[PDB]
């Protein structure tokens, strides 16, 4: 337009009355898709203040009818899907084909969630006391904010407000300043269905300001982000002040071990139709290939030829290609840096490994070789479509040098010995391991980072449950 | 001695190299009893660094051989409970009576957490893929570290370590600089029965130096804390560097609710002798007592008697007192001042209101009335024994200004009806709630504080579960 | 017609080719409504051998997928809703109001029982072995086979066959003869959808013969029946000679205790809106009345009017009336031969008492006073609509004479004291105890009974267990 | 002596009155070693009245305090280890070693089942209704009872006293009439212990006679057996005319599966070393074991050669024997007997084979080749040592094989390949699968069998439960 997105507080759409805006940028094209404003810490006080007086008449709401109203906005997506979807490509930069995915996912998601409603339950304790019953009971934490980042925008917002409302929690989300439309897509569903006022706010702005006072003010009870370790720190940093209860997922350098005696074909297929599944930006797919020495070769080789079918382009004017633009300018850049400094230190370039130059911010699929576990390619979080690529002799090596990272939320496996895989799966120490197979979580799994890579976790019975506290009664007599 | 106490690092005990001691008094003698070292950062790395590199082995041993080590550690408690027990009368000052129960109940609660061993359960859940397993498993975290507070420093101890042993991490525990002899005297039984070594560690020194390098070292996976919330806050803040996990419990200011219809002798009872179980110095017993109208002149009369009937003295040589002096000087005079403008603002003393002036740090149980709950002893942890009284009318008054607190940890009322135990259970917003009896939280419960008073919690199956993180595994084919 | 139905065997309705037929008639006219065939051993058997087959396919589906199977069926029940109702209107004589409400129930039930597929959790224990992993997974038991009563027709289809199929288990199912019509509706459903072949079978025929071979045959891993005690024992003693596991539900004598705080208006709504959701003939509301003096004129009085204003006759052209007809002759003349009995033995009849004569099987609704614990009627299931009154001193006397029965099923208590509910709660054995409000179980509970009330159990994730089957894997190294 | 044994009733030891008694013989050497009562079903009635008497106040205990009184009773056991060993040896011919290990194992299994007491938790469950609360309880069954066989029948009484006692439940054991002595001896220790009277009580005699009463007395809540499928079917047909729950455990034919790429010594030691834990008398130990082509001719050598060397003979004049003699003379005929059935069918007898005669009940250890699926040996539980070997060509041979069974107790399979064991895993139809190791199950598993090997379970967190049921409290407003 570019259209002038408002906000979403206390049940309605607010006029921004502000004099700065931030542009909306198609990573593709360069051009601006929208613009948002200028949020301020007020505004994000203005939302939680009106999720804080919802959320007794939510939580006061037997469970079922809060699943009710989550599956009347999952339904609400379905039926704009394709116009969601298209948001997404145009402010995101992905792929046509995943950008469908994520809003089919992010509905279901809903739904599965929606489904915990009779199901969370309390405890009952035997006491040492005669007569006494001890009871636990499971209630919400009050009033929860949402900070997300650019990568799977819209199904975060679902990732972070089902299980919340779910539990009888109110919430107050930030979308990335980078890709906010799927964002005000998703509060014009909540405000057409009618959503209790309150319960869902949405805030624009940027994480300095706007995010902090998510993650700062003290009628937040809990605060959940997702996105760069850095960001990650200032939030809890700030949450510290108030003792404020803390959710993060900082992303990490997933590693992927391919033995000899492991199906060739399968694991070329898994690293590179994961390392694809959005232009090569998810936190969840191999960062770091160790190959050892018996296939090394044969795999080298397959997976070289992989990657140079990889095109790369505009998402809006290509539905045959696996790959779009990086988010930004600032993340293209660091890319070329990180591979040139890969180079410099003994890197061998096998394939790419030249920036684009012209609209928009595109990296060609690159594949690097000779690569070292001490090189600082391996400890650096490299956004765009870089494999880094080691030898190794034996598992024990491998799995030494997976484990040799500051993030472990994700890693992999190839191979067909039972052993192997049990001494894999012992070794490895990350929250989720894939055998044989792609990377990617399940609704009903646990996602849930080691080390540096997060604090709690989302999805399942688990990821539910981060959403709730516990009241523990001693009845007497 | 006074004696010199080393440190407990890596198995064996480390002399103290440095110039500088901290001394450790008796609190109500003023009297020297021992010294500590003045412990610097290095120091706790060096029991971190320790506990790194027996971490591993101890996790790889079967969880029941864990337990049998704790309950080495328990019988060789036992065996020397009296002497235990004095060493926290002694620095500690709560009487002899509650040192002794402290004593039994922290070798009871490390037997019972062993118990746990071939308990705490992975899942296995449903795929929606054919031929896939998802198991989801228990793993240690790794490296933890645990800060302690002056009140029950011993039990605090067992309340960290049991459950981090038993799941298989390591720990490095620093006690309150005040009350360090009963934690050298648990490390001379680990010595004693042999713990493999670096799999417990106790390093001495003060919260800034000391504390600071257990909350900020990257290979801490979680750093566990009792105390003061402005101690958290820090904690907290510097775990944010490395996205540490923290548990906290930062007490709070525990109401107290008194109906009409209520067993005037059992409510009394209840809360003199909670508020006299540690010279009125616990973090669970009634700080805020809400009396309603019909009731209020024959409860405020009864009470009045109790709290006349508290001597307070020198535990080691009075054990027929009910209450011992403060833990330090700057405590009894907070306690003063903290009355002194309470009386300004139009606090009715009914009793005590006058510190004691000579040896130690003594202060008469305080009893006032015609409180309000806006004045600031209503929201100010009073740690000497002060009892503020306040009146009501309907439920709602007593469940609403209990509820107006930044802590929320421990709560409790008394009534017959079944609607208003109910209505409160369902109204009040803490961790815990009493039912017709005192505060005392059993080892099967979970102690775990809702807004300031904590993160993340302690005791039970959930407190155990706070030492383990998950590893999900997607088995396919 | 009369309508001639055939069975559902295999995936396709199967002709049948006997020469032998049973009428299906309704209550309320005496009129022939429907025949079914004289089912026999051979027939079960068929179904059992279709059920065999199909399976290990079945159970290899992902769980969402069986769950989708599911709510095809729920979306089509609810398509069919008002001719389902009329159905069971017709040949179950309830009023159309809780047929209406039956057959939704159902649906939601259905729906809700579909949501446990990637719920159901199996679970990794630790084991003492160094290197060993004790994996316990859920599996289908088999082949699994219902057996139907006359109330509650067609929810108690879907009580068994939901959570069968949702953990891969296949069913086949035998209506009551009484009542197979809405059972015929429920099999079009299930052929219209295209449920995969042999997973859900229906055959028609007698309990002494079809019964029997459900019961008995050895492919079948367990028989689920809901009905008389009578019918129950002879399942059970059959499945004994195959080791065949059983899931029985057998009624009972639901005791209700009336304190004298309880709140008299309450009370009695509870009581006769309980004794009226199916003419009386329900195996969850009050067969048993318990008073105490204090309040029992009162009481006696306003149920006595309550129970006056119950109108009864044909369902299909009154919709304005509180009873149907009783489902047959002989269940008709129990209930007069109790009555007459209770009152030979000294019961008072306050109300009703004479069974009608005519057309359909009608009685009254009858109100007995001055039994005695001792007499018969309290230890025989009365069908009917007759309530028996007791009155009582203490509490003590009413839990204990509630507890005297050889069932054990549900209970219930009005009182207003904190107390007496958590004492009745304590004392009363019963699988159901409800407090203050009306006899109906919620499909996240658990229905299982105690005593002679049954085995096993029905609803929420216990009643889903009850379909799944642990295989402990010890997987070592 | 022949000492003659008194049964233990209602806290004290009953002699005896009647003038019938049954010859308790040494399996070694045919001699009388002790006599007990030829009791009858008035003898079970006085035992099932006193637990009745004594359960209420037994169930109002705290948890840990029934805990406190089963560590009681485990100490007393391990005080007289060497001599419970004995009378195991003596009555059941087993070869010290293993003796000594039950009595072990006996005491270390009631120590932790005692650890259930504060650990077995009751639901609280979201309700549909506002200001609703669903109470899930865990009540004791109430009066259990115990049938045990000859096999490990010292560590049986614990396996249902253990758990029953724990969950508030009393319990009437009856010990087989071919081993009842050990079982004295653990009545003496309850005895000396003062557990409180009718919690625990024995009575003695044949399964026909007293063994009926405890299943057929309408105050048993759930009748507890191991042993043969044939006195199971009898028990619970019984168990039937009062609608009875049944916990039954009987035996089966534990296969193995042996593949090529199998450790060949591995797999050899845990199939011997599991057939001679109890003189190849075992539910658990390989009874078929089917080795493909690959390794056929060296597995079946190296096996020849491990049976050769194992020894048999009288277990009190012999420690250096890996066999005992059989429990009585109808077991040593039906070995013969089989053996015999199975060479006329084409069995090759490739050791062994061949009844010893004289004193005592010997089979030599006996290896039969060129069996058949088909043959009645691989359909009948052989007691003795007898070893079928069957050859098969791929894995889902061996697993349809091992799966065409009546029983599903316990399996075992012996590979390296990652797909090889999930695919058996998966295919096998067993309560339990052992993976390259012999088979035995853990305290915290959970033993239960599949088919005709029984229903319900025992051990663990599930066979705790066994004895438990549940109260649903529906709490309204
Ligand atoms: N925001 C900006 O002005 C600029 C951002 N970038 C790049 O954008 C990328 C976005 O990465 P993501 O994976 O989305 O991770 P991210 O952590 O940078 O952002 C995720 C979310 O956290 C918020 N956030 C950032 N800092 C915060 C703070 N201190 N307190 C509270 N919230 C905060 C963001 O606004 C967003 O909603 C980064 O790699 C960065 O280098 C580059 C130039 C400028
Ligand atoms: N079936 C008949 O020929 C007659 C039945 N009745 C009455 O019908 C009533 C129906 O009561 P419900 O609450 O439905 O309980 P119920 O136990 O009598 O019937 C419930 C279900 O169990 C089956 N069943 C009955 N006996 C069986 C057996 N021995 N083995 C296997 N299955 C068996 C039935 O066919 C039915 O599907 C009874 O009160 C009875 O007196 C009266 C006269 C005849
Ligand atoms: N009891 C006897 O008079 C004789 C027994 N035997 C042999 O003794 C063996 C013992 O085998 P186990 O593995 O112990 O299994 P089992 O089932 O024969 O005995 C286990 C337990 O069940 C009891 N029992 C047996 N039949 C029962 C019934 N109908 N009702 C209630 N309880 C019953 C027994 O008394 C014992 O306590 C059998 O193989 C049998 O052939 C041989 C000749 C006589």
């Amino acid at each position: 337009v570019p259209v002038q997105h408002p906000m979403y507080i206390d049940g309605q759409f607010v006029t921004w009355r502000g004099d700065a805006w931030i542009d909306v940028v198609n990573p593709a094209t360069e051009a601006v898709i929208s613009r948002i404003p200028d949020g301020q810490a007020e505004d994000a006080r203005k939302a939680i203040d009106a999720a804080e007086r919802a959320q007794p008449e939510w939580e006061a709401l037997p469970a079922i009818e809060r699943a009710s109203w989550l599956r009347k906005i999952s339904a609400g997506i379905r039926e704009r899907a394709s116009e969601i979807s298209a948001l997404i490509v145009e402010e995101g930069g992905k792929i046509q084909q995943l950008a469908e995915v994520e809003v089919a996912f992010t509905a279901d998601y809903i739904d599965y969630m929606a489904e915990w409603a009779r199901r969370y339950e309390g405890e009952i304790i035997q006491s040492d006391r005669p007569g006494e019953n001890i009871l636990l009971f499971k209630r919400a934490l009050g009033v929860t904010t949402g900070i997300l980042p650019w990568n799977f925008p819209f199904f975060l917002i679902a990732r972070k407000m089902a299980p919340a409302l779910l539990t009888g929690n109110t919430i107050v989300i930030k979308p990335s300043e980078f890709t906010p439309n799927n964002a005000i897509a998703f509060a014009k569903i909540v405000d057409e269905i009618g959503l209790p006022r309150g319960v869902f706010n949405l805030v624009l702005g940027r994480g300095e300001t706007v995010g902090q006072e998510l993650a700062g003010n003290p009628k937040v009870a809990m605060v959940s982000m997702t996105g760069s370790v850095s960001a990650g720190e200032k939030i809890m940093a700030t949450a510290a002040k108030n003792i404020t209860k803390v959710c993060l997922e900082l992303g990490g350098k997933a590693p992927a071990i391919v033995m000899d005696d492991a199906d060739l074909e399968l694991a070329v297929k898994a690293i590179v139709d994961s390392r694809v599944i959005n232009s090569g930006q998810v936190c969840n797919c191999a960062e770091r290939v160790y190959v050892q020495k018996g296939i090394y070769d044969q795999f080298v080789n397959r997976l070289g030829e992989a990657m140079q079918a990889v095109q790369f382009g505009n998402p809006a004017e290509r539905n045959d290609i696996a790959m779009g633009p990086l988010i930004n300018a600032a993340a293209l850049e660091r890319v070329e840096q990180k591979v040139a400094r890969a180079v410099e230190e003994g890197a061998r370039v096998a394939f790419g490994g030249k920036a684009v130059e012209g609209k928009g911010y595109y990296y060609p699929p690159t594949l690097l070789l000779d690569v070292r576990q001490e090189m600082s390619i391996m400890h650096e979080e490299t956004f765009g479509p870089v494999l880094p690529v080691v030898a190794f002799d034996t598992l024990e090596d491998a799995i030494s040098m997976a484990n040799d990272s500051d993030y472990g939320l994700t890693s992999s496996i190839y191979t067909q010995n039972l052993n192997v895989a049990m001494k894999a799966i012992k070794g490895l120490k990350f929250g989720e391991t894939y055998i044989n197979r792609e990377n990617f979580e399940a609704m009903q799994g646990f996602h849930a980072g080691w080390r540096k890579s997060g604090i709690g976790g989302a999805d399942g019975k688990h990821g539910l449950h981060e959403y709730l506290q516990t009241q523990v009664v001693y009845l007497q007599s």
